[PDB]
């Protein structure tokens, strides 16, 4: 039973590539899929990939067996600064599993209770920042989330202050980011990437990179002339050996991987935030039961480890604001063989997928009818979830290695909001999602009433 | 008997006025003394003033029976947004004397104690913010000064907090009010004020004017609004009744009150802190000796009243700052009725009179040959210092209100700062004092080391 996929219309010789000049492909491409389906085709000049949104269909699309990361076509403009690091790496490059075995450790428990105390750091100036707003003033909530979580990942990976909550802007690094990810996202639909009208976003893409080089340099030059004994990422970074090849990482494969990390290790993380905090506010009950478990476990001016492994609610919200808006929304395969995907649609070797998470994590044979309500109570038990329903952090080997420094991070920082504030939506805020190939509340802000409780 | 003036050199008709035609018109003033002596007549269209600079001359103009405040054409430029509060009131005025009786008990021993909590949580914000450095990174010292000091204002005084260290650029308050000082100090030399040259300069004047008046505003309305109590600056402002006619201040006098208190308490304090910290790095035999006492009594990690009265020799550093930099540098008098001046100069009813309190604070027949030296030893014994020797603060019924406040803030932050780190010139730095009518050091940085004494 071979059927023929649908696909979204065209435009004569550029297929459907300018379905992408939007500012919001992700949602475009959602939009899409609520009108074919489970899988459509989607073509551009020199290209075709499948876009999937069941269930039924990705499921197989993780069987490792049959299916590898692919390099979507983000990933290989963002691989422009990102070089072989982890994210942009193929499986089958060398120092793809020499780089997983030798920073595999520095996610360990040991290795999380070691971050736990910085991660504190950070979080303590998130609340004092909060403490300190005057009568109705408010809270730019991505703004202050992305300063989180930036300097987390830079103070618990790095040993390095971005110190964003000294400043009224973005850090320089943030502001490069964005703008080489804007530039990716962009570089996306264009058909003649060649052409001179785009010297300028060339140009321009360059001196981004050289910002956030040359933040990288500075990280690496303090570490070597540092007279502090660390053990965090970077240690690992230029101390491990991978029992493997018995190598460290060179020095261009570090620079690649700082860069990774820090955009990696931050960017999707406030976006968690961002969409957490706005799905408690529109959801009081939901949010009453957050800040009660807070109240219980967080009976310390300071959390514990120990004590925000005791957050399990905490970690439902988390889960529930990661399915409804999963912050890097896609990821892409290819075929290792020939194979037929769900017994209708044959793939040959090499044939490449889209994973639309946010679509697979609505797809209603799973979650039932109630699918766009905020429930944190569907993660109460994994085992009555089925396979690959839900794959906010990715796949197999090629999963996210900073999944559990994320949760923390995001468990520890929401806990401590909800201990001290109450926190309320005064514009009835319309919730607007700016891509920049991630996923993040664009214009979501509220204000916080302090629970006057000591830190 | 009767002398004649000296006068420095003419410009024709402009007479003296284009020796104000320049940055740094205070320090031209003082080369001036220096050429000319205890006395010079100064004139320009219109205006005649005599400039004193001996404690010989200087304590007859401190006496009260022979002359009053006189209002600079600095202050009457000020006035265009400080109105008849306090600093630029006539003493004839009665809002001088009511607001001076509503307020003088806001600067009460007892006030002191209940100011101090706030002034160390603004103090605790300056000492983490240069914890938190990265290895090599330096401050810039009246920057991060003026963040300080505005900060405390608005906290002790009208609870509400600026956040100046939760921003990389100046407050917009802050560039408003230099803005205006800027133009004020401009405008002195100014023949030709009508002159279409300088619509924009008026233009800007008036929006920076508006600037510091919405700030106040939201002071105002965020008071209102309080359901906390408090008691404070403004609360005397808005409840406190003069006991001499009974009545509170009015609407449009508290306005003025709260402009002239936010920039009145911080500029010159801002400066006094700068210019304390650029005399102790130049001269570490002093340092060594202020940072001894400010280890050895601030024993705990937050100062206490009593402690920071304990820092004799850190209030000894300040007053040797104010005596060779005093902040506010010149003050003006005018002659109460026909009178002679030191048996030599006869004055006529009306006739005014300038300060020029650094070469008052130079005159070497009180201090002694070594007066360019930085000595804090010269105040160890407080009674052997001549009367109307040393005015930092003015004089008499005029003269600064927020003395005690000024050093009380200062001490505990110079002595948290010698406390917590070792600080290094590490440009040897020249040297470069700002004139907006008050006097800053400009460009001034240094690096610190932290001592790791825990907060
Ligand atoms: C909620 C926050 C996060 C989400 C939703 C997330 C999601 C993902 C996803 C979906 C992938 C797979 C990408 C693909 O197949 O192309 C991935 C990979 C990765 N993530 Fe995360 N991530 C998060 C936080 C982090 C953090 C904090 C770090 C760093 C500490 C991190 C480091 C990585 C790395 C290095 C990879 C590449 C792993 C490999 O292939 O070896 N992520 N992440
Ligand atoms: C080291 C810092 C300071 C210096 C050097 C200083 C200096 C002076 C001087 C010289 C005067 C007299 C001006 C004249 O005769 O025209 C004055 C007046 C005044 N100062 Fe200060 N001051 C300082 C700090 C402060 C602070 C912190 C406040 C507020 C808390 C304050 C509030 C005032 C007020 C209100 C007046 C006018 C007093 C009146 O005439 O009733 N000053 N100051
Ligand atoms: C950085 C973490 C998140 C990355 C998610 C990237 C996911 N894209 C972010 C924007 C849209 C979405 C996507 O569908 N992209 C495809 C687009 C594409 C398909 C076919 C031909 C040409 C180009 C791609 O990049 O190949
Ligand atoms: C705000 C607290 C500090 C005030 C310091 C004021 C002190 N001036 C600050 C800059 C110079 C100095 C001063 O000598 N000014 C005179 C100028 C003047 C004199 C005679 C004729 C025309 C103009 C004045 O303003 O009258
Ligand atoms: C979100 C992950 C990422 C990793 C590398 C480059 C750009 C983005
Ligand atoms: C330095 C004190 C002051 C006071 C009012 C206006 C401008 C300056």
């Amino acid at each position: 039973t071979i059927k023929e996929m649908p696909q979204p219309k065209t435009f004569g010789e550029l297929k459907n590539l300018p379905l992408l000049n939007t500012d919001k492909p992700v949602q475009a491409l959602m939009k899409i899929a609520d009108e074919l389906g489970e899988i459509f085709k989607f073509e551009a000049p020199g290209r075709v990939t499948r876009y999937l949104s069941s269930q039924r269909l990705i499921k197989e699309a993780c069987d490792e067996s049959r299916f590898d990361k692919n390099l979507s076509q983000a990933l290989k403009f963002v691989r422009d600064f990102a070089g072989d690091g982890l994210f942009t790496s193929w499986t089958h490059e060398k120092n793809w599993k020499k780089a997983h075995n030798i920073l595999l450790p520095s996610f360990s428990q040991q290795a999380m209770k070691g971050y736990h105390a910085m991660m504190v750091d950070i979080a303590v100036q998130l609340v004092q920042k909060w403490e300190r707003l005057n009568a109705d003033e408010h809270i730019e909530v991505p703004e202050d989330m992305t300063r989180l979580t930036l300097d987390t990942i830079g103070l618990c990976g790095f040993n390095y202050r971005f110190n964003s909550f000294y400043r009224d802007q973005p850090h320089p690094f943030i502001t490069s980011m964005v703008r080489a990810l804007d530039e990716a996202m962009n570089k996306l639909q264009r058909a003649n990437p060649d052409d001179p009208a785009y010297d300028e976003n060339k140009r321009q893409f360059q001196e981004d990179i050289k910002v956030m080089n040359d933040l990288v340099d500075k990280i690496i030059a303090d570490r070597k002339a540092s007279g502090e004994q660390s053990d965090d990422l970077l240690t690992h970074m230029l101390n491990g050996k991978d029992p493997e090849t018995g190598e460290p990482l060179d020095d261009e494969n570090i620079r690649y991987q700082i860069i990774t990390f820090l955009i990696a290790g931050h960017e999707t993380t406030s976006g968690l935030l961002s969409f957490a905090l706005y799905f408690l506010v529109k959801n009081p009950h939901v949010l009453q039961k957050a800040a009660e478990e807070a109240a219980r476990v967080l009976v310390d001016p300071v959390p514990s480890y120990k004590q925000v492994k005791q957050l399990k609610y905490v970690g439902m919200v988390l889960n529930e604001a990661l399915r409804l808006w999963p912050t890097a929304p896609a990821f892409s395969l290819y075929a290792k063989e020939d194979t037929v995907l769900g017994g209708e649609y044959p793939l040959e070797k090499g044939d490449e997928l889209m994973v639309l998470i946010p679509q697979l994590h609505r797809d209603k044979t799973i979650w039932g009818d109630d699918v766009e309500e905020f429930r944190p109570e569907r993660f109460e038990n994994p085992s009555a979830i089925p396979q690959h329903a839900f794959k906010p952090h990715g796949n197999g080997q090629r999963a996210c290695i900073g999944q559990q420094f994320a949760l923390h991070e995001a468990t520890l920082v929401l806990g401590m909001m909800l201990k001290h504030f109450d926190f309320e939506d005064h514009t009835n805020y319309e919730l607007d999602i700016k891509e920049t190939l991630t996923l993040k509340p664009e214009g979501f802000v509220v204000k916080a009433k302090s629970k006057k409780i000591p830190l």
